[PDB]
């Protein structure tokens, strides 16, 4: 389905719908049979949007709470739009959203993590108030991404079980808006820029669909008009282009013009002229290997949950600009899409990834095997291509995108893994052929024990040995690192990005003895693999896990929360920080550090 | 002069301008020689409005910095807004903005904390894009409210010096935006809301500006019109009384009639009255008894920034531990916060920006009012602060009260005489509501000239802590004798507007000695068992309801320390303390003995 980004435009507006909006819980789950959205939600109280509606009311039952919540506000419909298509947008609803605007059901959307938005014209007056009532779910089961296990009690009680490491924060995450395009529009555009081996010369292939004919310029940085180009297809030249290239993201701007005999749309797409490749053992970025440094990241911080912040964007890009982090992956579902804006911007590396996180038992009554009808299924396979198809409708023209990972340590033992990866991988190429595919492999799926790694181009390998095996043992976790790097490397002769190597490091533990949970044990133990790492020359990045503590469920292997964080969640450094910080400013950009 | 609360109505729309912006220092103060808003800002970065400038980055250099900042970023105006009135408004700009669109100047404002706007109609075209530039100055002189000194050393950069213990965050802290009125528009409005002692009956006043013909409608919470008018007083039988902890609201819809133009704008209206009788404060002529605490606008990352989730997670919290009541120490906050207060009942003490008049808390002018220091051009800056607040919050049924200062010295020459044309002048501004001036710990019963000027008197208190240190037998018997002192001297009500001590959350000890999250407990509970001893204390806002950035030094443990709740909003011991009393007893009633 057709997702470009909204955008002001001479064309175009856009009215924000952030702010307070009713909110109620529906604890007996009647509001569908009530028709709740009919009349303002009657024992309601103000939350912000957007947010996780977790952690607004400091409440234990309402953090912890399994089935539909409703969010309400009224809207008044700008006067002078009149005559335009108007669209109602949500950047994101977790898991669940059925909108209603007034008494019209107009949008229904399953995942979390990507936009979804309905043609309201017909529903709506210009000049009058709107009221806008969204119904949100945030169960898992076997069929969503990330699956989970609704268990109802003896009293009829829901309480989530689910299989990854970070809380299960629900409610309307990112920017509501209505926006508005001419009837004659742009509906889509699909950007491939090809490089030439000696960089002096770049094609920009494009491709538009649009109820209209369509041209296209294509500006540099300065405004000048450096290419044209007529109909719904073609391809531009440019001479000695300003290559986007990491840490500096030149962009050119890709205005395309959709025209009828009456009115014209105008989007401007941004366009990053750059290339990446597998070749063997090296990630090639402009014909030039790279090596990724910086994190596994979340999208968690204290209050708000998963919603997005503009003020915690710019703070976290500081803080990975000041330790000189070039990278990230958007672990483990889509972000925000204003960060891969700041990273097409900012020339900063993405590895962009699904929310297929969970498909392991092993990782502690849950089904016996997980590939079967009972558990991971055709109907889960059909929900995971669609998550894959919807994030890359989204993410198919950010230049900071490198590489779609379409899942997160799933259990590759049991025979199904291949038969439930291999038509995904396959899909996923079809979908977008420019970029290299990834599925991020759990420490236990080792070299010898892994059934799919050879289906994808690059290995991305999550490594706690030291932590969860040879437990506190530098010694001999560096030998079993640096024996299952180089027989990967052996296996599958590809490039090996280390996507996750952490451990959990309580702020302010300080210990001598240089042993777990201490501040030194955290700075000992990633200095022993960044040895390991420089000694393979497979390995082309390192990304620390994680970027700062986050929230998980309870339990016992959690201290109020996964504390792998390299900061506190308040965004305080531990003393690792500047151990990443002297090794990552410490090397030349972009280049494989040496002994 | 004339603030209204921007709203949407059918003649009235709003564009926010919050987001990303372009954002550069100007380390060689050539901004303006260069006129830096004609170009796009040259080695600019992307900062977060609203929010402070200071911790976005991680960087000292900027957290430290003193001068000029400049802010900038285009915006399409909407193309439906051709032949309406087009105004720009800043919410807040800490402390001084000055303003222009492509290249024309539009308007300047000194106060941090409260809204400034200029009709922009003339220099703007619905449908194109325009460029708006900020300067943004953080310096803080004589002058200014609040004041503090700037040192230039040997090379041109300056060092902020201030008298107020809290940092001095700066930047554009709150919303941003264009937004439309017709040719024909409601440009002002007051509303005083009278009721009879049997409570059973209600009057409200309302005088309106306006360049058209002027009706008003007084709609209840179902819609139901219940008066109406052409200046004028509506009557209403049996009202819904705006009450503490309820705050039941009207709608004042307000019309402005050209032949050609109209213009509405509803205006929310809670049906209370407020006067101090003796050594009680009365709200709709019932004995009150304020809780909660003095508050900060201040949190991780966005500093005085102000954020919809902080807001509504501090409110839950509040409830939560069962305060009614805060004071806005010490600045006016986000409007937000006390459209907020009207809708849930709470009561507000609403406070200027005029705080550290002292040079004594913990080289400097030896007379504080002189030429050299608070002069009478400073009484201005200090009356012209309780203009703006009056001029933006007369309105709100939650604003029980005015606080003209906070914590100033009255032993040096000549305080009465500087303040006494400050209470008259405040009264002038607003007669509905009574006023006040928070009274710093070592100004005692006899120092203090000033507090019989003042209808309520307001004690920040500290014994046990900055003096008879970590001594709870000692402090009861010199707190209990002054408040009675207290009681003799003036018998006003009194409200304790600060008590608190640093408490470092985890420090844990079976000393129950200073620092530690004991002895805040055994602490607040020695005001507590005072305080009930004192027909005359009416309120105890505890300092502070979480701990809060200030400048560095030897008396700052990173920080205030003194927070129920640390700066994540994670509760210390304390809060179970408090949350026992304030919902233990009975809504607005003081406890018994
Ligand atoms: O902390 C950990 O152990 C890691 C393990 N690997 C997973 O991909 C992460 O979600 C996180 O749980
Ligand atoms: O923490 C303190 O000591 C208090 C004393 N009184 C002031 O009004 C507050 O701003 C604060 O400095």
């Amino acid at each position: 389905s057709h997702m470009l980004r909204p955008v002001e435009t001479p064309t175009r507006e856009i009215k924000k719908l952030d702010g307070l909006w009713a909110f109620s819980l529906d604890r007996e789950n009647c509001g569908i049979d009530q028709r709740w959205w009919e009349s303002a939600l009657q024992e309601s109280r103000a939350i912000a949007v957007p947010g996780s509606f977790n952690d607004q009311f400091a409440d234990a039952d309402i953090r912890n709470y399994a089935g539909n919540v409703w969010y309400q506000r009224e809207v008044f419909i700008p006067k002078g739009w009149a005559g335009q298509r108007i669209v109602l947008r949500f950047d994101a609803v977790t898991h669940y959203g059925k909108v209603w605007v007034n008494n019209q059901e107009v949008m229904e959307h399953q995942g979390g993590y990507t936009p979804f938005e309905a043609d309201v014209t017909p529903y709506v007056i210009a000049g009058k108030s709107v009221r806008i009532t969204v119904c949100v779910n945030n169960e898992l089961n076997w069929q969503t991404i990330p699956p989970g296990m609704v268990i109802t009690d003896e009293n009829g009680k829901k309480k989530q079980s689910y299989f990854h490491d970070f809380f299960n924060y629900a409610g309307i995450h990112r920017s509501v808006m209505l926006y508005t395009t001419p009837n004659t529009w742009v509906d889509d555009i699909t950007v491939v820029t090809h490089v030439a081996q000696d960089c002096n010369h770049a094609s920009v292939d494009w491709q538009v669909v649009a109820n209209g004919d369509v041209s296209v310029e294509l500006r540099d940085a300065d405004q000048q008009v450096v290419a044209t180009g007529q109909g719904t297809s073609g391809t531009l030249q440019v001479v000695n282009p300003h290559l986007w290239q990491p840490g500096e993201g030149y962009l050119y701007e890709l205005c395309v013009t959709a025209k009828s005999q009456t009115e014209c749309d105008i989007y401007p797409l941004r366009v990053g002229i750059r290339s990446v490749a597998v070749k063997g053992e090296q990630f090639l970025i402009n014909h030039k290997p790279f090596y990724f440094t910086g994190f596994g990241r979340h999208e968690d911080a204290d209050l708000r949950g998963k919603g997005f912040d503009n003020v915690l964007m710019v703070h976290d890009h500081a803080l990975m600009d000041w330790i000189g982090a070039n990278s990230y992956r958007t672990s483990h579902y889509p972000y925000a899409e204003e960060m891969l804006d700041w990273a097409d911007e900012h020339g900063i590396v993405v590895i962009d990834e699904t929310a297929a996180v969970g498909f392991n038992l092993s990782l502690g009554n849950k089904p016996k095997e997980l590939y079967s009808e009972e558990a991971v299924n055709g109907e889960t396979q059909q929900a995971h291509l669609q998550a894959i198809k919807e994030l890359i409708a989204r993410d198919k023209n950010h230049p900071s995108v490198v590489m779609w990972s379409i899942a997160n340590e799933p259990d590759t033992r049991p025979q199904g893994a291949r038969e439930y990866f291999a038509p995904l991988a396959e899909a996923t190429r079809k979908l977008d052929p420019t970029r290299p595919i990834t599925c991020v492999n759990v420490m236990f799926c080792d070299a010898h024990t892994d059934t799919i790694s050879d289906l994808f181009d690059v290995l991305c390998l999550n490594r706690y040995y030291g932590w969860y095996v040879q437990s506190g043992d530098l010694e001999t976790a560096e030998k079993v690192l640096e024996k299952e790097l180089l027989a990967w490397q052996e296996k599958l002769h590809q490039p090996i990005i280390i996507t996750e190597y952490g451990v959990d490091t309580l702020a302010g533990l300080h210990s001598m003895y240089t042993d777990m949970w201490s501040e030194e044990y955290q700075c000992a133990w990633l200095d022993m693999y960044h040895r390991v790492f420089d000694r393979v020359s497979a390995v082309v990045g390192e990304q620390v896990w994680n970027f700062a503590d986050f929230a998980t469920s309870q339990g016992i292997l959690r201290v109020g929360g996964n504390k792998k964080g390299i900061f506190t969640r308040d965004r305080k450094p531990k003393s690792a920080a500047f151990l990443l910080q002297k090794r990552w400013t410490g090397m030349n950009f972009g280049e494989k550090p040496q002994q």
